[PDB]
């Protein structure tokens, strides 16, 4: 496949995972026949499905690239904040709303400032920073790129190393994707050899330790992913206790990660008519929790590496918004990547 056909499919699956994985966010336990059963109802017998947060930030942050044809901080502040102000009930998170109410200030004349203020300095570490990654890394080719601006853009919101490092994960994630065929062991020993550097730098370690948390989040649980994957039969409640499915980012990004490498094999549990890229989407959904951003963050990642021919028009037609989603990605392309 054409490097066009994983822009194009990056953004529809990202689309995709928060789409349909809305309609369960924040619920402990999804039923999985409730899932098949709702993604089935998109290819009915001879309204579209509204979009969050994810996707309106990851709108946002596309078309701050675009216009500036490079990263910009103040730029893209001004996006995120303005469209925020003309659509908030979206479905944001309580913690990030006070960043935009803040941005929204003529006075405000550093728009990294209200993030770093957070938590009483000590920044947000959830999963907003990572949500809306994935233009980035179709953006900025080189590796880098992706961890420098993955992360300048994730600390307009999210200032904990917490929170921004996911944000690097997913984006690494999603660059790696865009290479195309891996093996799983390949795929984490890339994603681990930056994680077990970045987490290493004082401030990850002391947000960690602040945290109480036997540090190194995210190199743990790639190590634990990999594990899993070597597993006969993993349970639901096993990926949630040992990997999450949580708004902290370290409690969805490896989840989401996870749910991309798993997927790439058949499951009895989902019928085989269903492709590598909508068994990923189904299967995220169906471990609840933060079920939108953890399918948004995995549907990225599946659309990079699978691209169109695994996005069904069916599904795709029924976001809200998918045609100006393939604009943005065609114009990713076009723009970035082409010469
Ligand atoms: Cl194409
Ligand atoms: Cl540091
Ligand atoms: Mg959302
Ligand atoms: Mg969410």
């Amino acid at each position: 496949m054409r490097s066009l056909s994983r822009f194009r499919g990056c953004l529809a699956g990202a689309l995709l995972g928060d789409c349909v994985g809305s309609f369960y966010e924040a619920h402990d336990t999804v039923d999985l026949t409730s899932v098949l059963r709702h993604v089935q109802s998109l290819e009915p017998d001879p309204e579209a499905l509204y979009y969050t947060d994810d996707t309106a930030m990851a709108r946002a942050l596309v078309q701050s690239l675009l216009a500036k044809e490079a990263f910009d901080e103040v730029d893209m502040a001004h996006r995120f904040a303005q469209e925020y102000k003309k659509d908030p009930d979206r479905g944001y998170g309580a913690g990030v709303v006070t960043v935009f109410k803040k941005l929204l200030n003529p006075k405000c004349r550093d728009v990294f400032e209200p993030a770093r203020a957070q938590f009483n300095g000590k920044g947000s570490y959830g999963n907003g920073g990572a949500m809306r990654v994935a233009g980035i890394s179709l953006a900025y080719s080189s590796v880098q790129d992706v961890q420098k601006f993955a992360r300048l853009s994730a600390q307009l919101t999210h200032a904990s190393s917490l929170g921004y490092n996911g944000a690097i994960l997913q984006a690494l994630a999603v660059h790696l994707a865009l290479q195309g065929e891996s093996s799983s062991e390949h795929f984490l020993k890339q994603l681990l050899g930056h994680m077990e550097d970045l987490e290493g730098d004082a401030q990850s370690v002391l947000d960690a330790r602040e945290l109480g948390m036997e540090e190194r989040p995210y190199s743990s649980r790639l190590k634990k992913i990999g594990e899993l994957l070597d597993q006969a039969s993993v349970t639901r409640e096993e990926v949630v206790s040992e990997l999450g499915n949580g708004i902290a980012a370290f409690e969805s990004v490896p989840t989401a990660i996870y749910c991309f490498l798993r997927c790439m094999e058949p499951d009895p549990e989902i019928p085989s008519a269903f492709n590598s890229l909508q068994r990923t989407l189904i299967y995220s959904i169906s471990l609840g929790g933060d079920t939108d951003t953890i399918a948004t963050m995995a549907g990225a990642i599946a659309g990079a590496y699978y691209g169109m021919d695994q996005v069904p028009e069916s599904w795709q037609q029924s976001c809200e918004g998918y045609e100006e989603t393939d604009i943005l990605a065609q114009s990713l392309h076009r723009v970035f990547q082409k010469s």
